């Protein structure tokens, strides 16, 4: 009651909602992704605050702290776990939900912009393209995706091998800490900017708006996307992938997706097909790519085709707020150091992507820039020496049929095992698993200890340095969840 009355007194009541007020619903459901997340029997939020400017965020962590209630910081409400807008256990926790904090400035000339965190990934890419063609901003493939959570954990997607990752290209945030203090990269220090440039959501406060440097890209882009089928030599083709994707020049990004005994091999080249072909035929000619293959379009339009196949729809596809797709959604993810045997992708064409609630694995190659960066010199670890990334993605549709996936995800990740690294078996921290640890809270602290077991494998030898830094921007654990950096103080 006190909390929600400090609320009144500082910010415009048509941006708070209690559970009885009639939008709350609407409200708290806007972002849910996953259908898991968005059913009755997930505990929800007592109070949702939608600020329109930096003092409602500010006002709203001032009631918080005075009145000690946390705040759970939602963007685009991507979380996996759904940790921006439930929590896992019954207790009592705000939203601050900032999809209306969604300005994107782009400063063609000096190359530079400032995003707003409830921007959409779509919003960004798209706003840089109305003011430049030749421009472009290193991101996740996914259009909806919240600038916020993105950055936060890292970010990386076709440009990753040409530029990093998306959280190694800010420049500047402004910042809300946990006593409600509005900082930049200058008031709050090398550790703290290291910090929240990778480090993970939530934990080193909710950062409202993001300076990013932009990009130059050829106004022509190709993308191709050729499948091999099992008996067209899938096994053979994909075993010399992994060798060659991660050594091939940075402007040539080969993932592949696979969902069944066959793989669709989805390039990005900075380049043209005259160009392409050749390489191809020089690097890979394995995978009897030819000039029938290219897809010729600016970078802006390699968003959308890349993520759904569509070459004619630019704006309905950046500029998306109707949140239509919402599987029912489980996620993994590992990372690959030295090269499976060929027996090891025979099993995962022929035999683990032909069970009952099998999912669809994404393989992407690093090298080039994003293994360039020092482990440690941001907080995402996963670099030098890197071949790719696996994402095991379990999507569903019907509310009791979950068994099958659930259970299939966590079989494959037994089986992968002795495959993928390990001593800490690394994980991408914007891949949110629950399953790889989750804090335990003593005299309301989440412990060190329990912090460690995950996130280790988020942020490998970058974890005590987070968690040092933790320590020192919010000692109290105010910004916290099931799966967020602790403080370890002296
Ligand atoms: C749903 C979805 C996710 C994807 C997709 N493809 C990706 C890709 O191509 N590359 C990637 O690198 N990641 C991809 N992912 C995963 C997303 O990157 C993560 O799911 C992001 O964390 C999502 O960010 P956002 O949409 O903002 O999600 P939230 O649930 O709001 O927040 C996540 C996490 O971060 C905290 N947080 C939110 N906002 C802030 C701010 N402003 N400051 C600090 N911390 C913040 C939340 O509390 C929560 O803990 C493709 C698809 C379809
Ligand atoms: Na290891
Ligand atoms: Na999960």
């Amino acid at each position: 009651e006190d909390f929600l009355g400090c609320l009144v007194k500082e910010i415009p009541p048509r941006l708070l909602y209690a559970k009885s007020s009639p939008a709350y619903p609407s409200v708290l459901g806007q972002t849910i992704r996953n259908s898991r997340w968005s059913s009755p029997d997930n505990v929800k939020p007592l109070y949702i605050i939608t600020p329109t400017q930096v003092s409602h965020i500010q006002s709203a962590v001032v009631c918080g702290r005075r009145h000690t209630v946390r705040i759970r910081v939602r963007s685009g409400g991507h979380d996996y776990e759904g940790l921006s807008y439930r929590s896992l256990q019954p207790e009592t926790f705000a939203v601050v939900d900032l999809n209306k904090m969604r300005a994107v400035w782009v400063d063609g000339k000096a190359r530079t912009a400032w995003v707003d965190s409830g921007a959409q990934l779509g919003e960004l890419y798209y706003a840089i393209y109305k003011a430049s063609p030749t421009l472009a901003f290193p991101a996740g493939v996914c259009p909806t995706i919240g600038v916020g959570g993105h950055f936060a954990g890292g970010g990386f997607g076709m440009l990753l091998r040409k530029y990093g990752i998306a959280a190694e290209n800010v420049i500047d945030v402004k910042l809300v800490d946990a006593n409600g203090k509005l900082h930049d990269k200058k008031s709050m220090g090398d550790d703290h900017f290291w910090a929240v440039r990778g480090g993970g959501g939530e934990s080193f406060g909710i950062v409202v708006a993001w300076q990013v440097k932009l990009l130059p890209v050829p106004p022509t882009v190709t993308i191709f996307k050729i499948s091999k089928t099992v008996s067209e030599g899938a096994v053979d083709i994909i075993n010399k992938w992994q060798v060659v994707a991660p050594q091939l020049p940075a402007d040539l990004m080969i993932r592949i997706i696979a969902q069944g005994p066959k793989a669709t091999f989805e390039a990005m080249y900075l380049g043209t097909c005259k160009t392409l072909t050749p390489l191809m035929s020089s690097k890979f000619p394995e995978l009897g790519m030819n000039p029938s293959h290219c897809n010729e379009m600016s970078w802006i339009q390699s968003i959308p085709f890349v993520h759904l196949g569509h070459r004619d729809a630019l704006e309905d596809d950046l500029l998306n707020r109707q949140n239509s797709f919402k599987p029912f959604a489980e996620y993994k993810s590992d990372y690959v150091y030295q090269p499976f045997p060929k027996t090891v992708w025979e099993q995962i064409l022929n035999t683990w992507l032909v069970k009952p609630g099998a999912g669809i694995m994404i393989f992407d190659p690093y090298g080039a820039t994003i293994s360039a960066t020092p482990e440690s010199a941001t907080p995402f670890p996963h670099r030098k020496g890197v071949l790719f990334n696996i994402q095991y993605v379990n999507y569903w549709f019907a509310p009791g049929a979950a068994a099958a996936p659930l259970s299939w995800s966590k079989d494959i990740y037994n089986y992968m095992e002795p495959y993928v690294s390990k001593n800490p078996r690394q994980a991408y921290a914007n891949y949110r698993d629950i399953d790889l640890g989750r804090n335990e809270v003593v005299n309301d602290v989440s412990t060190y200890a329990s912090g460690k077991v995950w996130g280790q494998k988020y942020f490998k030898g970058n974890f005590e340095r987070l968690a040092i830094t933790k320590g020192k921007v919010d000692p109290t654990d105010y910004f916290r969840n099931e799966q967020s950096i602790p403080p370890l103080i002296k």
